[PDB]
């Protein structure tokens, strides 16, 4: 790989090594006084989009888009589903800008054939706050691929960033590009374990059958936290303290504001589910979990695969074992197929004992116009969506 596009951006080459020394931009001293005010050329009969997220249509289109086009396995078995009212959630957080959420349309159809996102968040990096965008959700139609517009859309939202005085991204991907700051394996614990073996992914063999699969993957219906109920509003002060003070030790984090603990975990059915343990007034331990459903390709019986994917989870009156078999119990009680996870923060820990199973890749963890030191997973202490 020639990397002729990412080695002109501010991010390592591929044999760049920093030590915990170095935590710091690029590029430093930028002005927005100096940033292009022109959009980047496209290719001729293509046109820049404003998506207007909040748009019930608007939203449908970018919704379209990304269930015909975005994210699949390396097998083309599953592509990412994300619901319209998912991307509402994901897109809409606590002053998000409307102009970091672009479209391209393709002028003779006025169809959405591109997109690119990003959200404003302040994120720790080596116990550096430093506020950055979360791009996600690049996308270019499949009868397009290869043909150069996936650096357009990232140079004309870093454009747009940029003109809000932020200078750093961070972003995650299957792919390998220049350069992780860290790398997470995702690991599956089967829940419908009959769906999953119908759908060609998960396996059988002679010592295990389809009867002891389905005993081996069996939930005792019972919560380990008796008391783990749907947070509500007045959790959100409790929320804050404790997720808060759990992340501090992270070599990478959001630092959320109670305005980003509110819209990031209050319920939402089929989007986001976190559940307290209240006592003495205290929250002390949390669970949540956001749904991503897959498409299960060319599958005449079953559309979905209904995914739950770990988010954020503390204990402090229970092991974090004990923990995580409660989430994976609220997961089958939501009617989830499969709770999904990475090896970050406190989860690797728990994934032999509660039954996972090792996945086909990883995901890595990328700054932009930042060097530092990477770091193994466990020290990660950010799921991005
Ligand atoms: C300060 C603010 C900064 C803000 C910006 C921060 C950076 C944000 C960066 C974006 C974070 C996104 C986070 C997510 O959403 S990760 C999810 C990405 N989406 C998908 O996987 C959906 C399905 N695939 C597609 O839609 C296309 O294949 C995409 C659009 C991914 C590439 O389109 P296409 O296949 O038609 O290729 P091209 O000819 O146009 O372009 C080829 C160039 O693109 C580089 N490439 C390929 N895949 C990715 C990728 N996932 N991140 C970054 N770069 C990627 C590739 O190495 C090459 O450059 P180079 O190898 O020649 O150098
Ligand atoms: O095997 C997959 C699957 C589905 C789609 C894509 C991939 N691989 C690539 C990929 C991965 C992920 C991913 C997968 C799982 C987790 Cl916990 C976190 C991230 C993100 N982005 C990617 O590009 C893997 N599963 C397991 C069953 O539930 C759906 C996800
Ligand atoms: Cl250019
Ligand atoms: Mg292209």
């Amino acid at each position: 790989p020639d990397y002729k596009f990412w080695y002109t951006q501010p991010v390592p080459k591929i044999n760049d090594e920093f030590n915990e020394s170095v935590n710091e931009p690029f590029i430093s001293d930028n002005k927005v006084e100096d940033v292009r005010k022109d959009e980047y050329k496209l290719p001729p009969g293509y046109s820049w989009y404003v998506c207007d997220v909040k748009d019930e249509k608007d939203r449908s289109e970018i919704y379209t888009l990304l269930t015909d086009n975005y994210v699949e396995d390396d097998d083309n078995i599953f592509r990412f589903n994300y619901s319209a009212e998912f991307l509402l959630w994901a897109l809409t957080s606590p002053n998000y800008l409307k102009t970091w959420h672009i479209g391209v349309k393709y002028d003779a159809s006025n169809k959405l054939i591109g997109f690119i996102s990003a959200i404003p968040t302040d994120i720790c990096i080596h116990k550096r706050t430093i506020k950055m965008a979360e791009v996600n959700f690049l996308c270019v139609h499949k009868t397009l691929r290869s043909k150069r517009l996936a650096p357009v859309l990232i140079k004309e939202i870093t454009r747009r960033i940029n003109l809000e005085n932020i200078w750093q991204a961070i972003y995650t991907a299957g792919v390998y590009l220049p350069k992780p700051v860290s790398d997470a394996r995702y690991y599956h614990r089967s829940i419908n374990v009959k769906k999953l073996i119908e759908i060609g992914f998960s396996s059988l063999n002679s010592r295990l059958t389809m009867s002891r699969a389905i005993k081996l993957y069996r939930v005792e219906d019972t919560l380990n936290i008796k008391n783990m109920r749907l947070m509500k509003k007045k959790d959100v002060e409790g929320v804050h303290k404790l997720l808060g003070s759990y992340l501090e030790q992270f070599n990478l984090y959001a630092v959320f504001t109670k305005e980003e603990i509110a819209h990031w975990f209050l319920p939402i059915e089929n989007v986001i589910y976190t559940y307290v343990n209240e006592e003495n007034g205290k929250i002390k331990d949390m669970i949540s979990f956001y749904s991503l459903p897959s498409q299960i390709l060319g599958n005449d019986k079953y559309s979905t695969l209904n995914a739950a994917y770990s988010f954020y989870n503390v204990t402090t009156t229970a092991t974090f074992k004990q923990l995580m078999q409660d989430a994976i119990l609220l997961a089958k009680r939501n009617n989830f197929d499969v709770f999904n996870a990475l090896e970050v923060m406190q989860n690797k820990s728990v994934f032999e004992d509660l039954k996972f199973g090792e996945g086909d890749g990883s995901l890595k963890y990328y700054l932009y116009n930042w060097k530092c030191a990477s770091f193994a997973p466990a020290h990660v202490g950010i799921v991005l969506l």
